[PDB]
């Protein structure tokens, strides 16, 4: 029993974070094979960062202007290239500790695990989820860029996050492994600011079928809804509209518990519509979106 | 900024978990150096749980009784011992993983992470703290027994749980790396229930301390209160004690932003008194009180 925010282990993952140092920016970089990937921003000034060309900046700088830090051993930048936002820093050595992995982007909704760094060095890891509006609500401060977003699919580690910056509201912005941005922000210091959230729908009916299994009964009724329906409340209440995929994903929960999806959506409805009269789901005064019905299976039921 | 429950990075502990069989029960071991910690009650049947006797039970077993697993490999199991409720394998090779670790026991309100495993092998990581009723609010199934407890706090893990039982109203138990059970726990299947739990004081104070560090100040008042009458309304809804101690572990909160502890004990009796009317702290409707003093400045600022 039981329900926690809970990430996947980290350690295939702190074997290969890095110190990346340009200049006298500092920051973190993920050693895979012989290349060590990082955000691009590391080759920048204050002043660049205004109005950066990085092909520009990137031309004037040789190999050894890179200096990573593998725990207390330095490796030997060999070749420099870009890809997007993010610079792949070819070295010498190859990671003796390298994972199975690949580089996986996700959707929006979708859940991964942070291992938070400074200074190459690892200090904590949570769990998030990438926003609708392409931000992650994370915690981050200085020396934190080029922390990583990770989930574990077998043996296999799916890097989906490379973090990038703040933005003014205490959210937080990143790429994919290719350097490709979540949500329509840049690598340089102007305006930017996230767009309004919506809240994750299907998520928080698979949070709501965690709270059944774990024995929190409440709020269920004896009513049912259509799809339709159920999207003019989800609409009202800065929810994203619930699909059929949505429906189809749930199935697993809906058999297990008995509880039909558009009856599970007939309860959020109320709640939505009522609030919770003092009451608390799984510990909770609000509904919680941060978990995937995967999330829920893999918690309630396995390893 | 953001503030997040944060668990340590679980590696150096994922290097040391074990599966470990007697009989059809199996369950997970910690191997440190050439020893292999697991609940002894990994050596009880159906019937053993009322009533065991772990000595007449122990006295009964081999060595090659016990499978360890590492892995892909096994390991020889060349002596055993019990020490209170954990057993302690000795084995045949030491954990070349083996980190930089103590056993430390800890104090109600203390937080640590737990990385729960099934079959030896790690399937999640998160934050937990010792609840003054000496439980912990985990996620843990069966076949989770024997995971673990820590912190890291250097590069020296702190060893200061491993899981041994679930209670009825669905919370755990367990012990420090000494077989010491934390509370008025035991390793039977009788009848016994958690104490009512209390809110953990302390740390709800310094988690608005964090939501003043990053830059929230909506809940603060223009009152201050004595340590005594601030107990005295704290225990009407069911929150522990404040001590002198406490006072004195939030002294650097306190400076960091300029708001004596007492004046916060305001501020949470008014919360109390008040709630939240519609309004979040750190993005959450309820009081949150499972970050230490020590938390709070390792995560914020
Ligand atoms: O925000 C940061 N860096 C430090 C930091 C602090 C706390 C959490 N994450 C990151 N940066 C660097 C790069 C950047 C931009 F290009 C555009 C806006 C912001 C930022
Ligand atoms: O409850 C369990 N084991 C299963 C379990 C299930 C969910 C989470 N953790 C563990 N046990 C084993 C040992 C024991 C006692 F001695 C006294 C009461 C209970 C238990
Ligand atoms: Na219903």
């Amino acid at each position: 029993s039981g329900f926690r925010k809970m990430a996947f282990p980290s350690g295939k993952v702190e074997g290969c974070m890095v110190q990346v140092t340009c200049g006298t920016t500092t920051l973190n970089g993920l050693w895979l094979d012989d290349v060590v990937y990082c955000p691009r921003h590391v080759i920048c000034t204050s002043e660049d960062m205004l109005n950066p060309n990085y092909e520009d900046l990137l031309i004037r700088k040789s190999n050894h202007n890179f200096l990573v830090q593998a725990g207390n051993v330095q490796l030997r930048v060999i070749g420099h290239s870009m890809q997007n936002c993010v610079l792949k820093l070819k070295v010498d050595t190859a990671n003796p500790k390298t994972p199975k992995y690949k580089f996986v982007r996700i959707q929006p909704g979708q859940t991964f695990s942070v291992l938070a760094c400074y200074n190459g060095s690892p200090s904590g890891v949570y769990q998030c989820a990438m926003r609708p509006n392409f931000t992650i609500k994370g915690s981050f401060l200085n020396g934190s860029c080029g922390s990583v977003g990770f989930n574990i699919d077998y043996d296999c580690v799916s890097f989906c996050y490379m973090h990038h910056m703040e933005l003014p509201t205490g959210v937080h912005a990143g790429t994919d492994l290719e350097g490709n941005f979540y949500g329509p922000f840049v690598d340089r210091q102007t305006a930017q600011a996230a767009g309004t959230d919506t809240t994750i729908t299907v998520n928080v009916l698979a949070w709501l079928y965690a709270a059944v299994i774990n024995g929190d009964r409440w709020f269920l009724n004896r009513f049912t809804t259509t799809l339709n329906d159920f999207n003019l409340v989800a609409m009202k209440y800065n929810y994203e509209p619930l699909t059929q995929d949505h429906v189809d994903i749930l199935g697993p929960l809906s058999a297990q518990t008995g509880i039909a999806v558009l009856d599970m959506c007939a309860s959020l409805k109320e709640l939505l519509q009522n609030g919770m009269n003092g009451r608390t789901i799984l510990g909770s005064a609000l509904l919680e979106d941060e978990f995937t019905p995967f999330d829920v299976v893999r918690q309630c039921s396995g390893v």
